[PDB]
């Protein structure tokens, strides 16, 4: 979408953030807000961003999907607070998320790092 596009899904607000945070990663190359993070790395790629030390990616392996995704949804409420909306095996199993219920739920990790102390890393 080239300067001119008028107000559109594609691209949305929370996913560039993601986009911008996720960067770095391997394999992550967050594309999507639905089957890019049933995954699990995604979302663990975030936590760790910030707090590396909460989740350990360099551990997880990108083999394990529901693991992924269990680990993250119990360390974010340990710690962040953050609810998980869904069990590891129930995203893991299911063929495809709700977009809306993906974007409210992970708008609470970036709401929580939208504006992160100043110090650098």
């Amino acid at each position: 979408g080239s300067s001119g596009s008028s107000g559109v899904a594609r691209s949305s607000k929370l996913l560039g953030w993601c986009q911008r945070q996720t960067d770095g990663y391997a394999g992550v190359n967050v594309t999507d807000l639905t089957m890019s993070w049933k995954s699990g790395l995604a979302l663990c790629a975030i936590i760790h961003r910030y707090r590396p030390d909460l989740i350990d990616f360099d551990s997880l392996d990108e083999q394990n999907v529901e693991k992924n995704n269990q680990l993250a949804f119990d360390i974010a409420e340990k710690e962040l607070g953050i609810s998980p909306i869904m069990t590891g095996k129930e995203m893991a199993s299911v063929g495809e998320p709700d977009k809306l219920s993906m974007v409210m739920y992970l708008t609470q990790f970036y709401e929580m790092f939208k504006d992160s102390g100043p110090s650098s890393g």
